[PDB]
């Protein structure tokens, strides 16, 4: 084998013997030490894995730079590459490159895990363009995805580079003269031609095509080879689908696969032309030729716009996709319907072929032959009287799957409107792509007119059918999108052609962006604070700078033992069975196998969870798919994932309940109901001028944390310790589950927390299932194991949000008081109760929201089913609960025929009234906020010209919603209310803290600092906290339910008065000294300098038998207004405007807080309109990446995002007078999913009917499925009993 | 420890102390970030030093503990600290001594 | 002093603010946490001596 | 200590003495240090941060 040779950051790397299968990120982090660069999808979606690559051109003479997902990025293709990741650009040790320093100082960095992958893709636009446009920049992050920020401020801060939160003035100028050069010596090796290179791995042999000769000879030879180019779709065959091609030829050198040719009918691309190139030439060719030529090359631009993001563009050939046939290619329909030139060769042979309805023979397959290879593709010049359209709509605008895309072209005779060529190809409606021929054939020589557009749509409704069992489902959505496509396509010809009636012209739009506003109001300290006093300061999260530049140790991030072995999760496939037998013969076949683990395994207990109702592994029978039956531990994780997945386990089926319809039907749930009732229902419906009854349901979700869960276990061999680094929220639960499955005393584990890339209650409980199994890998190996979860593992097994579903009966008066509601709540807990009755708890005690309900009675049922057992999900049951409220509250107003505002307003609880479990409303700002909102965001005015676009446009509708939101603050479980810190305070004065919470992004730590730092009248720079671990605070609750800062707070604040009452008499007998001095003094005298300190939440213990006691400490509030535009046709929406009063208190933090009220805001956002988990009638989970779980992207924010603390109101009940932020401000993203029912409230008053009071069902998420279907028009009705009785 | 057996004197102290057997106390290491300011461990006074601050944090957890033992005196040792935990009383301390 | 196991130091570098931790054979793990931390000019809070 | 499993990145440290009671240091050359397989540095007083 040859060498492999290329450069990172400069240095370079000589790889003697490269692996084919090893990808640039494995390589980067387990070869080179380099961990900055994150593994957080290892499909493409997440960019948490990019990276910038720069080659000489030969054929541009130049070097270029351009970005790469290393997860996906195979060492194989980097020969003579240079590689720059996160650290080769700057660090907090050295100089932080102006990105880092940006992103960081700007508040874009929370749990930091994203960050350098941020980093690297604007710093790749950079160095591509050193003044880019906010659009430019907007677009460079297509591909990057974060769960924490609500990415407003890392767009404003690198907005830059085209009171406050930041200032831009302190920011260093980007001096491009300072940038790393590239590689001398890869600047030399370009004047020595390309030799075919060959690489030998464990399982693959990788040649490297230097000439087409080669290339041919070598297909010729070995016809199954599998050419690879960008790896985007091999990659994920290999890594998903288990597939292994034994030998790889990678064709990117060669000339001809590359070369551009503008020739008389078209432009031509070699095969192996990257999208992004193929973008760049299209978009010049547009700009330069006149418009009736480019008809086809707009139509590949716009399917270019919503493919994938930079990183993938950048490496996927135009070979790649059209080879690969994929259903939903997006480019195939476009090549076939515009019947672009393919040219195919083979050694010995050449021909050049229209791509049309034939080439796509069936699934995944194309009409070349096994010796053949695309060479090149001639995108065509339109002609006169030649128009064309590409149309796409998937979940999420960016990045995503087609649902539906197409290529659309018709031809009319000279100068008319009289159709000569008609094709209409489609992705997403079969198992390839398909040409409507029987319809389009029936049009020729018809004339483009409204008879047309019916027979075409009738005729598309019949020839494109899909059967009940689709794959994919949404068979009403696709079929209507079809024709939706068309009638697009119809309009936009008549108007090419041409007098379009003007409420219909936004309907041939494409999606255009409206530039950006983001407005921050908070509150300046009082002018005489100290400068050293930071708390209510925007202080950026202290970790940011190391987030920015990838020195922030992350669990996996942690350097390996030499002896360190990896253990696979071995889980079920069935929901519910018993297991009959466990075959390990073939994984003990794996190179690197050490052993397979099971409940036998287990030296102690194998009942764990919360309630003990859980195994950690799966004994005699699984009850749902992904459930734990045991592990294979090897001295790689590769080696780890291929034993674990050819482990043979039998199974007998047994009867399943997946749904909660399932459950109801057979009365399985978990403990018996759940109740709050107060007042007389009965009396009160009597009373109710009106009484609607309904059914809602709300779809769970993932919690998509960047850093899936992980753990590492080190035994250290003496009387049963083990010491473990883990992403967890709860190390006192991982502490003595792993105790208990080892049967040793709790005192004998210490469980340490650095960070977590993102835990949002994910990893409150359910990081044990992976900290437990890899404590048991290393007790029953002696030596240190660990374990990182591939996102489809951490989607499938630990859990998400409580899907809900929801039977209510509210009754009112026609003035739209309330005076009985009834609801009856269910939850689909999953095979175990963990967290499932607190939270439903909790949402018992929000289905009031903001609102008096004199008469209410409010129940809950958890359904006991075989799906993963669900857990705590920000808003822990709350946000089910406040969205049925609003459900209800919503329809009450068009019922009654009175605005929103009003009906919400008029039944909004006052100042000291008592909610439905009778705790007192005291400090209740929620009317503050409203009036506030109301005003900052011009409600009024914006209502009016809502109608008004409304009434101009049919196939677009505007809406517009305010709602308000109060989060009962406090553990609803009360001994859970406790929170301890140590502090100690070295000889030198530096102090170093340490309290129970752990810190997920949500800068706890960077708060505990700044509260110590007040405490003790020191700068913040001479306090640090390190980490959270068992052996420093023990018997911690875990971090949730947003009151870490209110109660480490206390315990800090406690610890620092007691080392203040220590310090006093030498402060006193040397008033003028300094800090330092009064400490070594303190030392010298011998007075301890270490402390703890400990809090408990007083006056709190609410039950649900007398509906009596404080089941909080007190509430946050907050309001928000959003306004949205949804295409009618589509299903896609845009967040026009949002804007957030939030009630925090006095904020200990202003950055912090409005980081959380929009990150919080977003994943709101995602829970109500984007995130939608499918599952198969059997209880598989269908959805586990990002490429199906689409949460929420750059583009997906308000493009207005205004968002304001409530000025003057400090909370008494809390640490320096501020308020729980965690989850509050979650729900408020609801108010898009409003937004979004009154704009399709205005589509069905247009094209549905005409009762104004008419109450349609509109389930969570509203995703573009449910959007579209709700618009029910000519359309969707496209998309006969015998007998009726009268 | 350096072989001279101060942890195990410590646990047999602590045991003393607590009135509970020395297999529910472990020492797993000494750590600049759990008792910080430390002397070295020399002078031969370690036993006596320690012996003292260990004594001591053991008061303060039998102090806190206290209302739990009155409140169930036939209870166990086991029982006396779960309810001090569901109390959210701590059950973490420091002791210190100056000779 | 011929002590059966000679002098050992194990220092692992966080990345991070000058973190460092590290395994010893010393009676003194404060000075040597000082000692370090005097070097390396950094806080004392920094470094961890186990 | 030393039992105390190492890192796969783990280094080793071997420290350089005088080998005088007493004298001024000239110069030092680490030419042949250099050649040792798997040497990666010499540390010396300008070395420290701090
Ligand atoms: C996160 C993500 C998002 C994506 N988004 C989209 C999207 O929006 N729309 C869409 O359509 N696709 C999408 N793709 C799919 C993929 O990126 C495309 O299919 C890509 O263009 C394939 O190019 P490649 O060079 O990476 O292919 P490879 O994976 O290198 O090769 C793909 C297949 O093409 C064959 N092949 C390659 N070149 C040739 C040639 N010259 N002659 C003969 N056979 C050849 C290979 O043998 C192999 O079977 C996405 C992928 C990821 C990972
Ligand atoms: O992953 P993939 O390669 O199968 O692509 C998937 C998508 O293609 C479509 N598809 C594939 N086979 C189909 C069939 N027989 N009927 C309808 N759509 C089909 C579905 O929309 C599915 O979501
Ligand atoms: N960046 C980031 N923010 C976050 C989270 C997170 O995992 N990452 N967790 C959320 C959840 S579910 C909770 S309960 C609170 C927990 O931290 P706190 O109590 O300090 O507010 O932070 C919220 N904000
Ligand atoms: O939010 C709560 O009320 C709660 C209660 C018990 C455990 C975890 C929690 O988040
Ligand atoms: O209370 Mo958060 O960890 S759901
Ligand atoms: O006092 Mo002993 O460490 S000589
Ligand atoms: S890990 Fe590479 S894109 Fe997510
Ligand atoms: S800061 Fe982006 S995912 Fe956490
Ligand atoms: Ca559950």
């Amino acid at each position: 084998a040859d060498e492999l040779v290329f450069f990172v950051n400069g240095k370079k790397v000589v790889e003697k013997n490269a692996d084919p299968e090893t990808t640039l990120l494995a390589y980067l982090r387990r070869k080179l030490g380099l961990r900055g660069t994150k593994l957080g999808c290892g499909e493409g979606g997440c960019g948490a894995c990019t990276v910038m690559l720069s080659k000489y051109d030969r054929l541009q003479d130049k070097i270029i730079h351009f970005s790469a997902n290393a997860c996906l990025a195979p060492i194989c293709t980097l020969h003579h590459v240079a590689v720059t990741t996160v650290e080769g650009i700057g660090s907090t040790k050295t100089r932080l490159h102006p990105v880092q320093e940006r992103i960081a100082k700007s508040h874009g960095s929370q749990c930091g895990f994203c960050t350098p992958g941020i980093v690297m893709s604007m710093y790749t636009l950079l160095r591509n363009q050193p003044e880019p446009t906010v659009e430019e920049i907007e677009d460079a992050f297509q591909g990057n995805l974060c769960r924490c920020t609500g990415y407003r401020p890392i767009l404003q801060g690198f907005r830059t580079f085209a009171p406050s939160l930041f200032n831009p003035e302190e920011f260093m100028p980007l001096d491009p003269t300072q940038e790393p050069i590239f590689p001398p010596e890869l600047l030399r090796l370009k004047d020595v031609p390309p030799k075919q290179l060959r690489f030998e791995g464990e399982r693959v042999t990788w040649i490297q095509a230097s000439t087409l000769k080669e290339l041919l000879d070598l297909k010729a030879q070995h016809p199954e080879a599998k050419l690879v180019v960008g790896n985007t779709e091999i990659g994920i065959e290999m890594k998903f689908k288990n597939q292994l091609f034994p030998m790889i030829i990678c064709p990117a050198w060669i000339p001809e696969l590359n070369a551009v040719e503008h020739g008389p009918e078209g432009i031509s691309f070699g095969a192996a032309c990257a999208l992004s190139s193929v973008e760049k030439t299209l978009l010049e060719a547009v700009a330069k030729l006149p418009t009736q030529k480019t008809e086809v090359f707009r139509g590949v631009l716009e399917q270019l716009r919503w493919f994938a993001g930079k990183q993938v563009k950048s490496v996927a050939s135009l070979g790649g996709n059209i080879i690969t046939a994929s259903p939903i290619s997006d480019l195939n329909p476009v090549f076939m319907a515009s019947g672009t030139k393919l040219t195919i060769v083979s050694r010995g042979t050449r021909r050049t072929v229209p791509m049309d309805h034939t080439f796509f023979p069936s699934y995944r397959k194309t009409l070349l032959g096994p010796e053949e290879i695309l060479l090149s593709i001639e995108i065509p010049y339109s002609r006169e009287d030649e128009f064309f359209s590409a149309f796409k709509q998937a979940s999420r605008r960016e990045d995503d799957i087609a649902k539906v895309t197409c290529g659309m072209r018709v031809l009319f005779q000279p100068g008319s409107m009289q159709v000569k060529e008609l094709a209409l190809c489609y992705g997403g409606m079969a198992d390839r792509t398909i040409s409507a021929l029987k319809t389009t054939q029936k049009q020729l020589s018809k004339f483009w007119n409204e008879k047309l557009l019916q027979d075409v749509c009738a005729g598309l409704a019949e020839e494109l059918s899909l059967s009940p069992d689709a794959p994919g489902g949404m068979i009403e959505f696709r079929r209507t999108l079809t024709l939706s496509f068309f009638f697009k396509f119809y309009l936009t010809v008549l108007k090419k052609l041409g007098k379009l009636d003007p409420t219909y012209t936004s309907a041939t739009l494409l999606f255009q962006k409206d530039p950006p506003a983001n407005i921050q109001l908070f509150q300046e300290v009082p002018n005489g604070q100290s400068k050293e006093d930071t708390v209510g300061r925007p202080l950026p999260h202290l970790a940011a700078a190391m987030q920015a530049s990838g020195e922030a140790v992350y669990c996996d991030d942690i350097p390996r033992y030499e002896n360190e072995l990896f253990l696979r999760l071995v889980t079920s496939t069935r929901a519910h069975a018993k297991i009959k037998s466990i075959d390990v013969s073939e994984a003990q076949k794996v190179p690197g196998f050490v052993c397979f683990l099971s409940a036998d395994d287990i030296p102690g207990s194998n009942e764990t969870g919360l309630f003990n109702d859980e195994t950690v592994f799966a004994k005699d029978t699984v009850t749902c798919v992904g459930h734990i039956i045991g592990a294979v531990v090897a001295d790689t994780p590769e080696h780890a994932e291929r034993a674990a997945h050819v482990v043979k386990v039998t199974y007998e089926d047994l009867p399943a309940i997946i749904t909660i319809e399932d459950a109801i039907k057979n009365n399985s749930f978990y403990g018996s109901e759940l109740k709050i009732e107060k007042g007389d229902l009965k009396k009160g419906f009597s009373e109710a001028d009106n009484v609607v009854s309904g059914e809602l349901y709300i779809g769970g979700q993932d919690h998509f944390y960047l850093e899936t869960h992980c753990t590492i276990a080190i035994p250290k061999g003496e009387e049963g310790e083990m010491e473990l680094f883990v992403s967890t929220q709860n190390a006192m639960k991982t502490q003595s589950f792993v105790a208990k499955m080892l049967g040793v005393p709790v005192n004998r584990i210490l469980v340490r927390v650095k960070r977590m890339g993102g835990g949002f209650g994910g990893k409150e409980t359910r990081s044990t299932l992976v900290s437990v199994a890899v404590a048991l890998a290393a007790y029953k190996t002696g030596h240190p194991v660990r374990c990182m979860l591939d996102r489809n593992e951490d989607m499938l097994i630990t859990g998400g949000r409580h899907p809900f579903l929801a039977r209510y009966k509210v009754g009112f008066m026609k003035t739209g008081t309330i005076v009985a509601l009834e609801v009856d709540h269910y939850s689909n807990a999953g095979n175990s109760r963990d967290l499932s009755h607190s939270i439903m708890e909790r949402a018992l005690f929000h289905m009031d929201n903001c609102y008096k309900i004199p008469n209410i009675r409010g129940t809950g049922r958890l359904c006991k089913t075989n799906l993963s057992s669900n857990t705590a999900f920000r808003g822990f049951g709350g946000p089910q609960a406040l969205f049925i409220a609003e459900n209800w509250m919503s329809e009450v107003a068009v019922t009654c025929g009175l605005p929103a505002e009003e009906v919400r307003w008029k039944n909004m609880y006052k100042e000291g009234d008592l909610t439905h479990f009778n705790q007192r409303l005291e400090g209740f700002s929620v009317p503050r906020c409203w009036d506030e909102c109301l005003k900052s965001s011009q409600y009024y005015a914006r209502k009016s010209e809502v109608d008004k676009f409304n009434k101009e446009n049919c196939w677009k509708k505007r809406g517009l919603c305010i709602i308000p939101t109060k989060f009962g603050i406090s553990f609803t479980v009360p001994f859970l209310n406790q929170a301890g810190a140590l502090i100690h305070v070295y000889t030198d004065g530096s102090v170093l803290v340490s309290h129970g919470g752990t810190e997920m992004g949500q800068g706890l730590h960077t708060k505990m600092v700044q509260v110590a730092s007040k405490a003790l009248k020191i700068p913040i720079s001479k306090i640090y906290i390190s980490e959270t671990s068992t052996n420093t605070v023990p018997n911690s609750s875990p971090t949730a339910a947003s009151v870490s800062t209110d109660i480490y707070g206390q315990a800090v604040y406690e610890a620092c008065q007691t080392i203040l009452k220590r310090l006093e008499p030498f402060k006193k007998k040397n008033p003028d000294g300094s800090w330092e001095d009064w400490v070594m003094a303190a030392y010298q005298d011998r007075v301890s300098l270490s402390t703890t300190g400990f809090y408990r939440t007083p006056n709190l213990g609410y039950s649900f038998e007398t509906n009596s006691g404080n089941a909080f400490h007190y509430f946050t509030y907050g309001v928000a207004c959003s306004e949205v535009e949804i295409d009618c046709l589509t299903g896609d929406h845009k967040n026009l405007r949002t804007d957030i009063v939030m009630d925090v208190g006095s904020s200990l933090n202003p950055a912090i807080d409005i980081g959380q009220v929009e990150g919080a805001f977003v994943q709101g956002l995602g829970l109500f309109t984007l995130e939608e988990l499918h599952y198969s009638p059997e209880g598989s989970l269908h959805t586990r990446g990002p490429s199906t779980y689409k949460i929420p992207a750059f583009g997906s924010i308000p493009t207005e995002f205004r968002v304001s603390l409530l000025r003057d109101c400090p909370n008494k009940k809390a640490i320096y007078a501020s308020k729980a932020v965690g989850e509050p401000p979650l729900f408020l993203g609801a108010s898009v999913f409003f937004a979004i029912k009154d704009a399709i409230r205005a589509a069905r008053a247009q094209h549905t009917n005409n009762n104004t009071k008419e109450l349609f069902r509109l389930d969570s998420p509203a995703t573009p499925e449910k959007i579209r279907n709700a618009c029910v028009d000519k359309f969707t009705t496209l998309c006969k009993p015998w007998s009726l009785r009268v």
